[PDB]
């Protein structure tokens, strides 16, 4: 299994709420309000894909709502050498 | 240089707005409303790391309030083999 870091920029709260639900419920891991990271083989990830497909399955309602998912393969070496920046 | 992703969850608009802007002109490419990704060498990444930093110089104000920037390396396959999710 490779790992995976998954982001996401969805505005209305209850679709947003339903993703962090399915996300945590499949084991990743959660590092920030809109950040999940974990190992997804190809069997696991293609569920994780699936689902959250069906969440987005909706038209966009106001001109300013966003959802968006972006998974993208990482190793446990480059996560390790992120920078985070919050508020000091 | 390595590629990096910088992803970010910002709910002030102005400070968003104050990143994207700087993100922009230091030359990173856009690819979603909160997320840019370009090479950055030991020098460039240290101005990123720095000018961000600065941004963020700031206490919260509202307890739902967030600034929260990520920035990880990548390499360009990995990021050919990204899955992005929207609205149907």
């Amino acid at each position: 299994a490779m790992l995976y870091l998954i982001f996401y920029d969805i505005t209305d709260d209850n679709l947003r709420n339903r993703v962090a639900e399915f996300l945590k419920k499949k084991g990743l891991d959660r590092i920030q309000y809109s950040v999940f990271m974990g190992d997804l083989n190809s069997s696991r990830l293609k569920d994780v894909e699936a689902g959250l497909k069906i969440i987005g399955n909706r038209k966009k309602l106001q001109e300013d709502e966003r959802f968006f998912i972006l998974i993208v393969p990482i190793t446990e070496n480059q996560f390790r050498e992120r920078i985070v920046i919050g508020y000091s």
